[PDB]
């Protein structure tokens, strides 16, 4: 039906790399869609390794420009009653926080709406309540942060309890491509002021998982959702209710112990070559998000990369996987 889209992004040196004149061994274009990698040499003469993938996003791609290209027209089909998910997929250090969550401007220079750094989640957010608020829609957005570590599941928007307390995860016996997750609360987020106060409890209590689990921020999966019930009543009088549902994933960091992670690369392998078992049960993450592979869930694949020489092994694997993922049919 349609194939996962698969998006390139590149982040800058930072000042540790800037002062060091460290040269890029990646170069992107944006407009032949593709990211060509210096696999051994230098600039005078050498090779290289080219992809093609749906988008490609260099250095100097600011968030608004992965919101405007990306996020928007995702946004639209969730408002349009429909499912879709959006994967976070890289080494560790490249910008798969970032370009999800994004972060803060130093020195309280803006306030969170209009932040720069912002990310796909609070944009998605604030936006939400922009677009719904403006037309004449009835609507509701409930949120909910479910992340993995070790194979076990942990509430991250609960004020009442304790990141020590794991989630157990069951069939659904109403529909097959799913599962219930006992306890998993679901928080209403009743207007667009209500929005920062909500992440931020979240990243409060993250902070206490990282004390109890080791490299945890590394080595766990976070899985945002956001689902949208509306009532929406045209100017004309025909009233149309539907619900969408966003799922925001960021996955645990791809360099060479994780289940989840080992299984996603597996089931991708399994829907590429078309092989009848496809190991979904294999893991949580899998599990969990059945229907975004090979599903009917409208699927993005945001794969972020380094430019520096010393990643060249994990840039290329990164880059390889993300390919190889543009084979997978959705419906
Ligand atoms: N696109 C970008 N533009 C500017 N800085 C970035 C970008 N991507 C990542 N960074 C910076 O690089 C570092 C890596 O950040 P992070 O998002 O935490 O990576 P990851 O989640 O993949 O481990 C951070 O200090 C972050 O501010
Ligand atoms: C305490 C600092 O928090 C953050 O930067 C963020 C948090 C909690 N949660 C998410 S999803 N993204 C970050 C964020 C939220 C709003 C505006 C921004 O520019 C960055
Ligand atoms: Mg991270």
């Amino acid at each position: 039906g349609k194939n996962i889209q698969v998006v390139v992004r590149c982040r800058p040196f930072n000042l540790a790399e800037r002062k060091a004149s460290a040269h890029s061994i990646v170069e992107c274009d944006p407009v032949r869609k593709e990211v060509s990698v210096r696999t051994g040499g230098l600039a005078d003469k050498s090779s290289r390794k080219t992809y093609t993938f749906d988008m490609v996003f260099g250095a100097s791609t600011k968030q608004i420009d992965v919101y405007r290209s990306v996020v928007c027209p995702i946004l639209d089909e969730v408002i349009m009653g429909y499912n879709c998910t959006i994967f976070a997929y890289g080494q560790t250090g490249t910008g798969k926080t970032f370009t999800m969550e994004g972060e803060r401007s130093p020195n309280e220079e803006y306030t969170w709406e209009e932040d720069p750094l912002a990310g796909i989640i609070p944009r998605t957010l604030h936006q939400i309540f922009e677009k719904l608020t403006d037309n004449g829609t009835e609507f509701s957005v409930k949120v909910s942060l479910l992340e993995i570590y070790n194979e076990e599941l942990f509430d991250l928007l609960n004020p009442s309890s304790d990141v020590s307390e794991r989630l157990q995860m069951f069939d659904d016996p109403r529909n097959k491509r799913g599962v219930i997750i006992k306890g998993l609360e679901e928080i209403t987020v009743h207007n667009k002021d209500e929005v920062y106060q909500i992440l931020e409890k979240g990243a409060a209590k993250r902070t206490t998982a990282a004390t109890l689990m080791n490299a945890y921020s590394s080595r766990s999966h976070s899985v945002f959702s956001v689902t949208i019930h509306m009532k929406e009543t045209t100017i004309d009088g025909e009233e149309l209710v539907k619900i969408g549902k966003l799922n925001l994933v960021d996955l645990a960091g791809s360099e060479n112990i994780n289940q989840s992670l080992l299984t996603l690369g597996r089931v991708i392998t399994a829907l590429v070559e078309r092989t009848p078992h496809v190991p979904y049960r294999e893991s949580k993450l899998t599990r969990i998000l059945q229907d975004s592979l090979g599903g009917r869930t409208r699927t993005s694949i945001i794969a972020t990369i380094s430019p520096a020489s010393l990643n060249l092994e994990e840039t290329l694997s990164t880059l390889e996987y993300a390919h190889r993922a543009k084979n997978i049919l959705n419906k």
